[PDB]
Parts: C-alpha cells; sequence; structure tokens
C-alpha cells in the first residue's frame, strides 16, 4: 500500500527508465545473470551465453529487457490496481516457466541496483523507499497467486 505521495515518486523514477528503456533492461537483465547465475537457467533462449561480454553484445537479451520492463511499466501506471496485468504473468511465472518468488526478489533488488548505477546521485532516499515499496507490493501479490496455485 503506497500514498499518493509515493506512486508519483515511483513514476518519476520510471520516467528516467523509460528515456531508455532497451539500455535499463538489458542491464536488469545482466544483473540477475552474473549475480544470480542460477536463473539463467531458466531461460533455453539465454543458456547459451557464457560471458558478460556475449550478454552485453545479445541483441535478443536487450529484446527480451524491453519486454519484461514495458510489462513492469504497465503494472506500476496503475498504482496498486493490478490485479487484470498481474494475474497473467503470475500464472505464466508460476505454471510455465517455473520461477520461484526468490528470484522476482533477486530481479526487485537487481532494479534498484541498476537504478543507482545509471543515476548515482539522482535516485534519492524518498525515491529508493518509494520504488521499493512498489516492487514489493508487485510480489506480494504476484505471491498470493503463487499460494493459491501451490507453487514454490
Ligand atoms: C519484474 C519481473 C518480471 C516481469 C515483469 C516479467 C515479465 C515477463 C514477460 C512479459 C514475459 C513474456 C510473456 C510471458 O511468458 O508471460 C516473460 C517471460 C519469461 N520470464 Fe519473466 N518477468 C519477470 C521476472 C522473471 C524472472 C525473475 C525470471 C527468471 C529468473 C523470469 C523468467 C521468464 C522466462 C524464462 C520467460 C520466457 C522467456 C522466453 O523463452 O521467451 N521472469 N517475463
Amino acid at each position: 500500500g503506497l500514498s499518493d505521495g509515493e506512486w508519483q515518486q515511483v513514476l518519476n523514477v520510471w520516467g528516467k527508465v523509460e528515456a531508455d528503456i532497451a539500455g535499463h533492461g538489458q542491464e536488469v537483465l545482466i544483473r540477475l545473470f552474473t549475480g544470480h547465475p542460477e536463473t539463467l537457467e531458466k531461460f533455453d533462449k539465454f543458456k547459451h551465453l557464457k560471458t558478460e561480454a556475449e550478454m552485453k553484445a545479445s541483441e535478443d537479451l536487450k529484446k527480451h529487457g524491453t519486454v519484461v520492463l514495458t510489462a513492469l511499466g504497465g503494472i506500476l501506471k496503475k498504482k496498486g490496481h493490478h490485479e487484470a496485468e498481474l494475474k497473467p504473468l503470475a500464472q505464466s511465472h508460476a505454471t510455465k516457466h517455473k520461477i520461484p518468488i526468490k528470484y522476482l526478489e533477486f530481479i526487485s533488488d537487481a532494479i534498484i541496483h541498476v537504478l543507482h548505477s545509471k543515476h548515482p546521485g539522482d535516485f534519492g532516499a524518498d525515491a529508493q523507499g518509494a520504488m521499493t515499496k512498489a516492487l514489493e507490493l508487485f510480489r506480494n501479490d504476484i505471491a498470493a497467486k503463487y499460494k493459491e496455485l501451490g507453487f514454490q
């Protein structure tokens, strides 16, 4: 649950992402894959990537980064009223991709890391607080659907 002022911070930060969605999406996935190499094994189309240089050179990884952040941005713009947008993603990630909630924690922290890396000194403590709360809400509502499905 976020206040109006917190949502305003989230959507202000998101403007930074929308200026370069592919570059942000690429770096988020690279941070996930290099920090948590077990996550790469869930992607049949990226498991061939052995080095970060190959990851950086992969145009399909940048494409998928655009898909991921476009979906997340659509959810964030609903300011919590995201049941219709979130349900299909919860279902596909639990039942088809088999993504444990832990990996959603990993990618949430990766987003925070990338924002500081690309905007050092321009991602203030209030903005980090609000973005963190928004990603916690996203993860918590996914977790509720995971529990319904019995997925661990
Ligand atoms: C912010 C969190 C995430 C968002 C918004 C997101 C979004 C998406 C979307 C929109 C798709 C394509 C449609 C679909 O299959 O539902 C997708 C596919 C997929 N996601 Fe995610 N995802 C997220 C996190 C993760 C994480 C953490 C993992 C694994 C560590 C993951 C694994 C996958 C896989 C394996 C696919 C299929 C890729 C393919 O072969 O095309 N997702 N995701």
